């Protein structure tokens, strides 16, 4: 499922990401945008053999199990395929664990490189929230 900008914003708001750990909603929408382009089914393999899954591109080396990442930790306790679902609940729950791991949203390279320090409020403009 490819989310619409305001549609994703509302879903994230509903799940309680607005200002979660200090990060306003525009931050989360921006991360999703550059990580997966709002597509729940996005996958990206990394050089070390792990793969990123879903709208937030959660990595298999630590957070989920894809059965093909020797040394994976599966901290969110979920098969990676669950992050590809049209229902973003699993992704949101896992992301909440990730962002609380101590490095905040820097865990998402796209966020750090393209969202950090930008006017992230622009991402939720025009949306009824």
């Amino acid at each position: 499922k490819v989310f619409g900008r305001c549609e994703l914003a509302a879903a994230m708001k509903r799940f309680g990401l607005d200002n979660y750990r200090g990060y306003s909603l525009g931050n989360w929408v921006c991360a999703a945008k550059f990580e997966s382009n709002f597509n729940t089914q996005a996958t990206n393999r990394n050089t070390d053999g792990s793969t990123d899954y879903g709208i937030l591109q959660i990595n298999s080396r630590w957070w989920c199990n894809d059965g093909r990442t020797p040394g994976s930790r599966n901290l969110c306790n979920i098969p990676c395929s669950a992050l590809l679902s049209s229902d973003i609940t699993a992704s949101v729950n896992c992301a909440k664990k990730i962002v609380s791991d101590g490095n905040g949203m820097n865990a998402w390279v796209a966020w750090r490189n393209r969202c950090k320090g930008t006017d992230v409020q622009a991402w939720i403009r025009g949306c009824r929230l």
